[PDB]
């Protein structure tokens, strides 16, 4: 938080939410500039390359206000001292649930260990609610799904979902608000498969800022974004991302637990 030409300068930070940053930057800049105007600030806004990038970019004290995913966030929280202010609300809800899905013909009386042996696929390590939630899920029951599991890692959500229906694979991981969208698209039949276990809820995103930011604009920020209606707040946003709720770090408890045991958060 800087002074330019004697006016309030902001830093503003996306998430990768578009498979661009100019596209990300497209659909997203509108509530950014909506904030700044709000506050009569000027302001820059970047978009980095990956879900990571934008944590290590806030932690680094290169970010005013940052849209971080949930992992970044707690992240950023341990290594920096980051804050929470809100989370976006998408359709509604501020939160979604990680899954992991079956075969809809698996006998799974007792789960998980009726399906000791079977196929999974987690996705990439850097996906939260495909890697990072199901693994310290795993973990925290005493299973190492490499040697409990026939097990494969790096498969997209649609990849999972797509050799399900197909009879090919066993068990997946994706989260609801996706496979929710495969499903209303038609792209699969919700039949031929069944969600096997879900997460407890995972709040969307984190607008953060740093350590010590100035507890006026906190709170002013806050009342700005929480304030929007569902009309104002989806005609600023990328579809279906319609509010903001007030947020605070415990809301954040599963991500930090599942960061926890897979040692994430040791220095």
């Amino acid at each position: 938080a800087e002074v330019v030409n004697g006016k309030l300068h902001l830093r503003f930070a996306i998430a990768p939410m578009r498979p661009t940053p100019s596209q990300t930057i497209k659909e997203f800049e509108p509530i950014f500039k909506y904030l700044a105007d709000q506050l009569g600030a000027t302001y820059e806004i970047v978009s980095p390359e990956s879900w990571a990038a934008i944590s290590v970019a806030m932690t680094n004290g290169h970010v005013d206000v940052g849209w971080l995913g949930p992992w970044g966030y707690v992240l950023s929280n341990k290594k920096a001292g980051t804050e929470v202010l809100a989370t976006v609300k998408y359709r509604g809800e501020p939160f979604y649930k990680a899954l992991i899905v079956g075969r809809a013909d698996l006998p799974i009386k007792k789960w998980p260990e009726d399906a000791k042996g079977l196929k999974l696929s987690l996705s990439d390590q850097g996906n939260t609610s495909g890697w990072l939630i199901p693994m310290a899920y795993f973990k925290s029951i005493g299973i190492d799904p490499a040697s409990y599991f026939e097990y494969r890692e790096g498969a997209t959500f649609g990849q999972n979902e797509s050799q399900i229906q197909h009879g090919l694979i066993d068990l997946g991981s994706d989260m609801d608000r996706g496979r929710n969208g495969m499903i209303e698209a038609g792209q699969i039949d919700p039949s031929k498969s069944k969600i096997v276990w879900e997460s407890s809820k995972l709040p969307n995103n984190a607008i953060s800022v740093p350590k010590d930011f100035d507890p006026a604009l906190k709170a002013r920020i806050t009342e700005i974004l929480t304030s929007l209606s569902e009309e104002k707040a989806q005609s600023l946003m990328g579809s279906g991302y319609n509010g903001f709720v007030k947020a605070k770090h415990s809301d954040y408890k599963v991500i930090e637990d599942a960061g926890r045991i897979l040692g994430k958060l040791l220095e």
